[PDB]
């Protein structure tokens, strides 16, 4: 089965929010807001703000979780490359077929779907420090787009949900990946293919 993609504020009027890091080649991560859409390095930390107008309950969860974007793909389950998940690039908490990861949230836990095989990675719902009206969570992506055996250059999405205590819809967002060598030229390249 397919989870769904539908942007859903909910009760407390969540949202994501992302850096405005440019185009430069040296830039190792940069959002499109045009094509809603993250261009990434490999395993290189990826800055996602969460936004809400209204304080969750303690207990709340925000998980993350990648599928394929084109229909006809969009049943397979997204992993790491048959390379990539034997890399002992462990961090000691992610499986290493894990595609996405949290990075320095020791909250953080990593789920198999039990009926879908699906993977997800999920951690606790915290308010911003002192000083910052936003929470930040850094995301890793285990693999290239290009992957031979994994994503072999299929475009996917990640879909972040807020999620209650026992794993209940409260919100939803969703944005496209690319993970790549030169996320700034790819950033460029797919922004003027669409103008
Ligand atoms: C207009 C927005 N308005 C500005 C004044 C508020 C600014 C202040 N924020 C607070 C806030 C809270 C949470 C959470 C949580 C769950 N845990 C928990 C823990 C301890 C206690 C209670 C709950 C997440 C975010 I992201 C966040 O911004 C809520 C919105
Ligand atoms: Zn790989």
């Amino acid at each position: 089965s397919v989870p769904s993609q539908k942007t859903y504020q909910g009760s407390y009027g969540f949202r994501l929010g992302f850096l405005h890091s440019g185009t430069a080649k040296s830039v190792t991560c940069t959002y499109s807001p045009a094509l809603n859409k993250l261009f990434c390095q490999l395993a290189k930390t990826c800055p996602v703000q969460l936004w809400v107008d209204s304080t969750p309950p303690p207990g709340t969860r925000v998980r993350a979780m990648a599928i394929y974007k084109q229909s006809q793909h969009m049943t397979e389950v997204v992993r790491r490359c048959p390379h990539h998940e034997r890399c002992s690039d462990s961090d000691g908490l992610a499986p290493p077929q894990h595609l996405i990861r949290v990075e320095g949230n020791l909250r953080a836990e990593y789920l198999d779907d039990r009926n879908t095989f699906r993977h997800s990675v999920v951690v606790p719902c915290e308010p911003p420090e002192v000083g910052s009206d936003c929470t930040t969570i850094h995301y890793n992506y285990m693999c290239y787009s290009s992957c031979m055996g994994g994503m072999n250059r299929r475009p996917i999405l990640t879909i972040i949900t807020l999620e209650d205590s026992s794993g209940n819809l409260l919100g939803r967002d969703s944005f496209e990946v690319r993970v790549c060598a030169c996320p700034g030229r790819d950033r460029r390249t797919e922004e003027e293919n669409l103008r």
